[PDB]
């Protein structure tokens, strides 16, 4: 079970840089919490955003946060389980979940996401799926992968 403890805002900024997020992107944050990843993607980079979040109290907070930030026209939140969500329109995916949850999610990412889609994770890796980047911050790690044209036979 993934607790609500958010990614610090400076770490969020580094995640968005690492994925080269820009105004043409549609960023999906899977387990979106207070909405900070999608809100900062919209405010800083002009990207459209979708946050998927299971807890209705956090969906409510995130919607309020987006309105207060002046980015409600760019950002949408959906109440639901991320393992059941349609994420195929994502051009970038961001994650701060758990090691076991990342492992369960991996095949869904391969099923739904277009080749070339960046995936960025705070702190937790994807097992034998090797990252393209690993950024060491003071007390946090950020990984990036790019969805390949062919899934490695190992995976
Ligand atoms: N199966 C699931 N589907 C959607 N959201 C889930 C989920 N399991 C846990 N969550 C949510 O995932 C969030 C993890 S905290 C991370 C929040 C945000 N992405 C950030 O980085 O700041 C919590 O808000 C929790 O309620
Ligand atoms: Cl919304
Ligand atoms: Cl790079
Ligand atoms: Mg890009």
């Amino acid at each position: 079970m993934v607790p609500y403890v958010p990614t610090p805002k400076p770490v969020v900024d580094r995640m968005l840089e690492l994925a080269d997020v820009d105004e043409t992107d549609v960023l999906y944050d899977l387990g979106s919490g207070d909405g900070r990843i999608v809100i900062r993607a919209a405010r800083t980079h002009g990207a459209r955003g979708v946050g998927i979040e299971i807890d209705p109290d956090l969906v409510k907070k995130a919607r309020k946060n987006a309105k207060e930030a002046g980015v409600a026209d760019l950002v949408e939140f959906r109440q639901g389980d991320l393992f059941e969500a349609d994420i195929s329109e994502a051009t970038v995916v961001t994650l701060y979940l758990l090691p076991s949850v990342n492992q369960k999610l991996r095949p869904i990412l391969f099923e739904q996401l277009s080749p070339g889609t960046p995936v960025v994770s705070h702190d937790f890796d994807m097992g034998r799926w090797a990252p393209d980047r690993t950024v060491d911050l003071e007390g946090d790690t950020v990984y990036r992968w790019t969805i390949p044209e062919e899934i490695p036979e190992d995976l």
